[PDB]
């Protein structure tokens, strides 16, 4: 009766402060075994990786009918320990953060949890692909994975070749981050940046027999966010920027804050291994 | 290192009456405790090539739980074959998903018979292990031939379901004998709702790098032969302001190919089904 997931496994890792994380990693369904994958294969990172393992799992899976399929890649879902629910709303409060001096407890932990991904996550799951070598790697995160993901750019260029920013939340902490993109810009192989969110998030409608003042409350929020303004506020200042490679912005049509997640993360994962190296910007 | 499991979720084997296997693979909401947590009417969407879509339509259907549209969601269900180290079966669906006609060469033209297992079969087998829940709607979702499955289901047993979502109908098949239906189904005569969505690079494909023009020629040549979007928009016109159709949603996925599209266009589909019913009228 129950269903069993083909060409993949999950671990348990312990960072430096003691705190479980789960590693789902998968590998392209062909495959007979692991080993079976051999040469440079690209890879992705995927923080709240219980919210998007199987969709960047299948998708990738998926691919294997395109015609421009390239062999695929590696999809490794950084997650917690959970059950009944896709999100650890304490542990990703402080792990995909920045540190700031006026952030709340509980809050700022975004280096931690980025040396933890190269100092263990990585060498790790290298190891369970001996014969495979790492041809290039990528980071995705949505919302506040998202701005661990620009943060990881601006203060580490170097750590990855590809960042994948899913709908990111600039507007945390009064805008903290753009701090870190003017310094980034300021300063004298670059790696590229994919921006995306979703045009319901600023501007969303009005349901069906939706009440005026539910309605009113979720235009009020949506102009706090400032998802969409903000977004294009980054990409208007990293324009022309020595420091990075190319710079992709899209505004899919039609989604909100949730919906957007299986769009971003597909096409992350897409263009990312059939389509690398991306156009100059 | 353990395999990967996969919660809140069931497979099983039925077999139509021909003694052709199926694996019929079930989830439902991540924040039950388990089956049997699900009481009251809940809507149900059935996935055709099922085993290429069941994940992403399951994460997606638990992801809307913390969405502000969330209405408890609903039921997954994914019709898929005996597969390993691939998504499809192209000879079982081949026959499965295209409609009955005197030219169809031999292996296709197996729609009906497909389409009244799942009615006879499938419908029931889901609804025995949920004996407390009601199904308060029904939904088909199909992707290529599994879109020329739900138009064909649409047109020829518009009682069958409630809602009809067909991902980028191959409506091309066969000298476009699906026209044929569409014709006879607005000519004639609670209605059923109709989703149809297409991506934008599967008529008008871009170039890919250190692409040969010849090859790039060759792809546009075969893009413009299939007819994706044209073919979609002249459908639609045909169905537009008919009686029998409650609603119609086109949808146009920007820079979306035939594969890519299917992670937009299952995600919509089963959350537009779950949260936003009643569509509005059209
Ligand atoms: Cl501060
Ligand atoms: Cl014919």
């Amino acid at each position: 009766t129950p269903v069993p997931l083909p060409n993949s496994e999950q671990f348990y890792l312990e960072n430096d402060r003691g705190e479980p994380y789960l590693i789902q990693v998968s590998w392209p369904l062909h495959w007979e075994d692991k080993q079976t994958g051999r040469g440079p294969l690209p890879i992705i990172y995927i923080v709240d990786g219980n919210a998007l393992f199987l969709t960047a799992t299948e998708a990738a899976w998926r691919r294997a009918a395109a015609s421009h399929f390239a062999g695929g890649g590696i999809i490794v879902a950084i997650g917690y320990p959970l059950k009944g629910k896709l999100y650890d709303a304490r542990r990703r409060s402080f792990d995909l953060t920045p540190p700031t001096a006026c952030a709340p407890v509980g809050y700022g932990g975004a280096d931690v949890f980025l040396d933890f991904i190269e100092n263990s996550v990585r060498p790790a799951v290298q190891a369970r692909f001996p014969q495979v070598s790492l041809a290039r790697e990528a980071l995705y995160g949505h919302s506040y994975g998202g701005l661990l993901a620009l943060h990881a750019l601006f203060t580490r260029p170097q750590s990855f070749d590809c960042y994948i920013a899913s709908s990111p939340s600039i507007w945390w902490n009064s805008l903290c981050i753009l701090h870190e993109a003017k310094a980034f810009v300021e300063t004298k192989q670059s790696p590229s940046l994919m921006v995306s969110w979703g045009s319901w998030q600023q501007h969303p409608p009005r349901w069906a027999d939706e009440l005026l003042d539910h309605y009113e409350a979720r235009k009020r929020t949506a102009a706090e966010l400032r998802m969409a303004d903000n977004a294009l506020d980054l990409c208007a200042m990293l324009h022309g920027c020595s420091r990075l490679h190319a710079l992709i912005k899209t505004e899919y049509e039609g989604e909100d804050h949730t919906s957007v997640m299986s769009c971003s993360v597909s096409r992350g994962l897409t263009m990312f291994f059939e389509d690398w190296p991306f156009h100059q910007s």
